[PDB]
């Protein structure tokens, strides 16, 4: 009666495009966060250690939502090594151990660099669908935490 | 002091047209979880199993969708029907044809209203957001959640 | 030596038919509790709100137990909203918001008739397929304990 | 590579306006917990522990809303002088309180919560879309608390 | 150096500390099973709240009867929780038989939580002189009753 | 529509043949525990945690057993004086028992509490099949824990 | 007092042909699961990770089975054999093949294997009601819980 | 044969033992407020760990207040924790506002943590006198929160 | 740069057979800690009776990690009953109701021979392959707790 | 209103009281590494309860060990569970070495539990004397170790 | 007294080829599970569901495997690189293509990347073994874990 | 029909050569909860923490050796006496000890503790590979704990 007979969202390829760079830039920071993760020492090194952990796990799933969210809408995700170092736009992560204070610094910045991106796409985003801006809102305030979570470590008052 | 000082503090109401749009997006909620679970049962034939299983996670979902929805109608002052003859009466999903159904066919039918239900939330997504910018909030998460119901199950049809 | 040459139960279509009436009564029960659940209002909202969640809960459970049952022995289920509501025979219930008192009533006379239905078939069920008439067991069991938490709120003595 | 060679911050005005939404579900909090305990008499148990949930939700989104002003550089003040001098809450009265009571009275401390974070909302979401995101789980979560008190003292 | 050279035996309760001990299991013991009577046979507004209570209640005076019983073995006592002992010897008013009302069952089992309270507190001090960590055991039971007959009571208080 | 425009109520005999089943059920339950607490000598640990297992089953069941009398319009009485004066168990002795004594007292007495339901079985089956269900249930679970505290005195 | 007298009760003894009946039950139970473990490791193909999952699935409820059945026996003083040399001398299910099996040969071989173990307990079923119905009740159990594996397995190679 | 034959009521709490643990209650409640104005504000170095445990420390003293104010319920006393009877009445050195040092917070809290403490001890042996019952739960809240004294305090701890 | 081109362990059908003579003993101990979970009687019963159970647990978690093995090396696995009964190692288990006493003897002296076994194939299996010898360490160490275990109980000192 | 303006000093323990609960921490870590010597090396008749009670008896020890260490700490005094510590100060009896059947481990165990709490009971008065809200903490040891004796003594009891 | 005297005692120290063995461990591991997500997200087609799930649990086991390994290499004072430009200069495996691809194309490719992870670890296990048996011990179970994926993916294309 | 007709029996050397390892991983445990406890000074809740962790493996490290033996019919000695006389830690010190050092001695006691492992391995190897599998888990996770406990001194 009401029903609708067979024969049935629509994303634009530019629409992709701007899930794809978030997504490069949380995998890359996933992969820069168990570096730091790893080769952290130095004052309160467990701290940082089980925090960058935390991140991490954020920045997997958060990336497994955003390429997940692509494939739902039928763009294409592509979370290749070579594509993520080529085209993230994060400051790469210096080898080695790094001091707690220098990896506080560093994945701040990284942090805020992929907060940055999602930021940048947001509005392009909502315009065409509010219902991923609602996953970016959540990326945003999980990162943002984390942020501040690792920043404070550094913070002089 | 900053205190208020009424005796009696109203809250939210929703507006009757308001009121219908979520009425809306309930039936076809409900619809598709009836739906669903009749082409878990019925199901048959290559990769049965877990289309078996991911027709369930799809039923869970939109069943604590209508709940989320009805339960927000109560919220704000309105009034659901979930009842089965409104169900039938209101729904715009495509009838679930009878008996048993191989799964490539299962998957084709389950994509098409999965797409009608979402449709429905998109329809009246702006008008919801307009009045209360906060049930648009479950919108989005139902949105969300039930597209990727459909790329999940789809994705065993497309070919290449 | 005892075992058997590879060339290896057969339920009736009226045993289908049997196990289908229980079904449709289930999800119709379901569907009204889930009414019930939203709609109650009044003295003792929360519990009869609560209880309601429990019997939908047990309802659903138990109608998929039916509509396996009956894939299992190769019958065909229809659960579909006009199917339900063209062939159920709980009284329909009322549209609104209702009393708790009234919910109590209303919902204890549909779980009755739900039970009923079960009753109805169980001896030619029984007769068919004892393993079978185990599961209308559970369920008259289930449902008629479900019936008692409710009822017993507007009992007098 | 597109790799580049970093500090968002809440103006003034956003921070203050979380600031206000924290108070109230700070004092919801601590008014629920008083209900908790002291709600007497018709479906006292059901009150008691639907109560309990309501403070549950309170706290946890005050610990969000604070921590999301920490995350946008902004100082939180959840302060007991502070809270009692700046909520918008209606006081809640100390004493035994009947079940009919309580309902009536957490129904409308309720509203005045969701209320405050109404009427900064627009301002909010204008700045931080991803923090108005924030207020309305809040908003969805306390209206669905107001409606499973309130309903107890539903006439039909 | 410091290793004692001792058999070394353990503390054992006194007849009287056993025999008060005794007399909390018993009300212990009664209140579960009146407990479970109003769990089953309570009918009336706020039913469900009232049957779910019950229950919380038995659990925890379940527990406290295992808790005093096994204490009582810990010290050498002996104890008897069997039928025909427990309705013997228990102080609490006998529960009334057949269906009763939200508001009935209410009194009577916050009453019952009381007389079970009551021989807790009156056994308390020479329980305490002989052995404070029974004591110990006894406060955590007179804590968690008075929870108890305070959320069931409430529902009949009239403000 | 086939819809309908309705009271199934247990007879008097059948409201006492649960009752009997209730009675045993909880007097196995109390005996239960005086053995689980008064039990001693060789393998100790294993009779006391078996006990309290049986103790748990018997406990599940009477509640059962009772509410399902409360779900056909009957009136349980689990009440002490009750079960006191109308249990079918031999009486459990008083003071500490060996485990070679408390095998045999309690297999006995699981024994026992059987019988009951074997004996009001037909009956009840007759009258609900759907409650007998329950009861086989309860004869399946109470033989199991008999063979499983007996098996201690076995000889060969 | 109604309290009995008794030094000794005697629990219920089965008879050696109800014994019997559920050894027969127990060895097809064992047997089933041999073979469920067999198909779950070797078959390879189309939808092999359903069929290897679903199979442990099947293996997990007939290992429950038969500790239930020869425990059951031993409730009732009846004492059960599933040793290996006994169960494949009595078994009535067919032989699962050596080697390798496709996705779709492992359903047919299992579903009829299932169907076997089923046919089993179905056989016996009226006799064990006749002496103890409390062991039919767990007959139920295990044919509902076996059937439903069959169904779960089977529909992965029924067309249309 | 000993079945009493009574209502009967329960153990009432006097005015001063209410007002005892009236006052347990606002210094719990006050320090539940400041240990998450802390929880938010604290900066610098092992930020992490701190935040942490002054979350533990909320989490034990909110479930204290509970355990308090249900015990007054439970003994016919009426708590007040509202907002304005915390502030008036409470005996905590005020929280300063703004970001914190950690070397800063460790010493603040623990000087707060000190003073909850301290009002627990100073009313013990009244609440001990009138309800051992209740200074049961005294003792698990002064070991619970002198614990979390230890573990914040320790942080500032120069050898 | 330095990846591979896409033109990419081959186990011997000796070591295939090797782990099958390991599979077939811990299917054959499952068995009769099975049936001596069942049949076991008299003194310590209940102890024997769970004991027992852990040991099938760990035996059959053992057969499956081995069978898999062979599985993910391609080799084929046979634990059929005719197969199990003609080709296990491990002495036949007696028939009927056993005395705890003789049941710790007779399941210490299985567990034994399974363990044998394994112990005999280990040298030729690590030779090929020491990350199967990783998990036949693990077997032998479970195997012979689970013999201490047991054994104990007869153990008079 | 009512905010003290102080540093607030904790709760400090007396030497007399460091040095009681030192002796309560040697016994309870003593004890514990007994008890797992027990664990690995009893054999015969029962085996099987005998090695899982005596790992749990090990499980509550080592938690109590935990507990009296971190009180004392809590307090401002400090403890010493280091091995040299634990066997030269220790009162337990010594444990022999060797496999040992399980009727010997029952009579073995039972006496150096026994010792144990005797150890509580014996400072009891003077711990509770200075601080109730340790004596709290040590009913609930005296209270789970004489479990333990009972659970494990009952073995070898014959009636 | 037995006890040592020494006021410092250092931990074992990697030779610097050790960490570089490691290494080649590392990057082959976090490649795979770079690749194995790709996989997850892309593959379309008969069986989908199966696959995209055994991926992500192919990717959880890569994942638990190179944070081992880098772990391991801090354990004994070497320094671990997997950052996604090292990552992408020196992994062994092949690139994993671009774009969606079949569930049959899907299950090769990752089968052969899954076989060039193992060969890695296999290639440098002697060397590994002759300095440090206990990271030898870690490689055991990569290599095992990694194999039982190899099979449960790759069983999907073997043919009868 | 493949079917025999059994008594592994470790050497003394072996025994003795578990017996070492044990009271090294008891030791490691007793000094691990002093640090635990008397750890004062910056980052203590870490270091708090991190030495209980240490602890737990520690002590499912010695019940695992402990129980090898038994499995081999060897039998531990895990006495405090035996444990003071016979372990190579060298002796952690009494009273409070700043966070600092106790990172450096806990590090030293578990490297000393790690040495004595890879003293025995191939001892042990060569007879039980076995046994070999279960030192390389002990090996492996205590290396990680002096690399997590140690990080924290490092300079740069
Ligand atoms: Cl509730
Ligand atoms: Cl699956
Ligand atoms: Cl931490
Ligand atoms: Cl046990
Ligand atoms: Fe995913
Ligand atoms: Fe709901
Ligand atoms: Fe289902
Ligand atoms: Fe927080
Ligand atoms: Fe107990
Ligand atoms: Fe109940
Ligand atoms: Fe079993
Ligand atoms: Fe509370
Ligand atoms: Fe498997
Ligand atoms: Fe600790
Ligand atoms: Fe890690
Ligand atoms: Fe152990
Ligand atoms: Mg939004
Ligand atoms: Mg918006
Ligand atoms: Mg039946
Ligand atoms: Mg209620
Ligand atoms: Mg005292
Ligand atoms: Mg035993
Ligand atoms: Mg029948
Ligand atoms: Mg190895
Ligand atoms: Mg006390
Ligand atoms: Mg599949
Ligand atoms: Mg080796
Ligand atoms: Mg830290």
């Amino acid at each position: 009666s009401a029903r609708r007979t067979e024969s049935i969202f629509h994303a634009t390829p530019e629409f992709g495009g701007n899930l794809q760079k978030v997504l490069v830039d949380l995998i890359e920071l996933s992969l820069q966060g168990k570096q730091a993760h790893w080769n952290v020492v130095g004052s309160n090194f467990r701290d940082l250690h089980l925090q960058l952990d935390e991140l991490v796990d954020f920045a997997r799933e958060g990336s497994d939502t955003i390429a997940e969210r692509m494939r739902a809408l039928d763009a294409v995700p592509d979370g290749r090594s070579d594509t993520v170092a080529a085209t993230t736009t994060l400051p790469e992560f210096p080898a080695f151990e790094r001091s707690t204070a220098d990896v506080v610094d560093l994945i701040t910045t990284r942090i805020n660099a992929t907060v940055d991106t999602i930021r940048r796409v947001h509005d392009a985003v909502d315009a065409e669908d509010p219902s991923t801006a609602h996953l970016l809102h959540g990326l945003i305030d999980g990162l943002e935490k984390q942020a501040w979570l690792i920043r404070s470590e550094n913070r002089k008052v």
